[PDB]
């Protein structure tokens, strides 16, 4: 379903990063990433049936076979995780840029987890996998150490589901509210969180979490993954949950010198601001 490209006819501009090897670049914008030997060309050739069916606006569009290569989508506004962790200066941001950016990931998954004949399973959703574009109001995804963001089925061999990615949105969900690493205090190598998450430990809860939301959080944090809420749900409840918070589509201008508390009684404080959620809330409450 795909158009082949001529690689003469692209022109490269800039190197952005490692997953291969992404760089700047077509018909008057795009990223490409070309292969680095052949071990990666059997993986290679299998993201191409899968973009090439792949049609949705919160993934990344995928626009060579000699030097093997691909031209997808540029996403001018970079990773997700750049924008809570990355280089100083960092952009402000509020609920409800978190609230829709995770809405907008679960349609993502959402549209996989319903393709046809079989569903697809992203299986490595986190922050440095979404991309921003529209001013970082648009997230899009690229299927394109993950400890922190892995259910905990996946990395015991069982044999997983797709409520895998349940579980990774909802940490990415607490991510994005209390702008922290999830499990940063723990650190050592991979599998010191492995055993911490199989052990059941979570993320502390937040300050003044709305209820709502502090459900739907733990749902998708659940160790049973049959208790866990498919994406379809989640989008629905997202998706009423921005009546809730407005101006999502304003885009990342101001700066924000933020201080981190540190993690105190089990239980941090958001960086979001709930106060116009609860406000909205009594209105329709009464
Ligand atoms: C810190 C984690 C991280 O950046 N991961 C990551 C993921 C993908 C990636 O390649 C792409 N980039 C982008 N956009 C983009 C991504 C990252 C960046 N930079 C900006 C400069 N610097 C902060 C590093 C990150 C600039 C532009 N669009 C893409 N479309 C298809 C692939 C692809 C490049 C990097």
């Amino acid at each position: 379903s795909l158009h082949m490209i001529d690689y003469k006819e692209i022109e490269v501009e800039e190197v952005v990063g490692r997953g291969g090897v992404v760089c700047k670049a077509w018909r008057a914008d795009v990223a490409i990433k070309q292969i680095e030997s052949e071990s990666e060309r059997k993986a290679f050739i299998v993201e191409l049936r899968q973009l090439s069916r792949v049609n949705h606006p919160n993934i990344v569009k995928l626009y060579c076979l000699n030097p093997v290569c691909l031209v997808m989508e540029y996403a001018e506004g970079g990773s997700l995780y750049n924008v809570l962790h990355g280089a100083e200066p960092l952009p402000y941001y509020t609920a409800a840029h978190a609230m829709s950016w995770c809405l907008q990931c679960s349609q993502g998954v959402a549209y996989l987890h319903s393709m046809q004949p079989k569903a697809l399973i992203h299986r490595d959703l986190k922050p440095p996998n979404l991309l921003l574009v529209a001013g970082g109001t648009v997230l899009k995804i690229c299927d394109f150490g993950s400890a922190a963001w892995m259910a905990p089925e996946v990395f015991e061999g069982s044999n997983y589901s797709e409520k895998c990615d349940v579980f990774s949105w909802g940490i990415i969900l607490w991510e994005v509210i209390t702008r922290r690493k999830p499990f940063d205090e723990i650190g050592g190598p991979a599998f010191r969180i492995m055993w911490a998450v199989h052990n059941g430990t979570r993320p502390p809860l937040i300050k003044n979490l709305p209820k709502p939301i502090e459900s739907l959080m733990t749902r998708c944090w659940s160790k049973d993954p049959s208790q866990r809420p498919s994406m379809e749900e989640i989008v629905k409840i997202m998706t009423h949950l921005m009546r809730y918070f407005p101006g999502a589509d304003e885009p990342l201008q101001y700066p924000c010198q933020h201080s981190l508390p540190p993690g105190e009684d089990g239980r941090v404080e958001p960086y979001v601001d709930f106060a116009e959620f609860y406000r909205l809330w009594s209105v329709d409450h009464g």
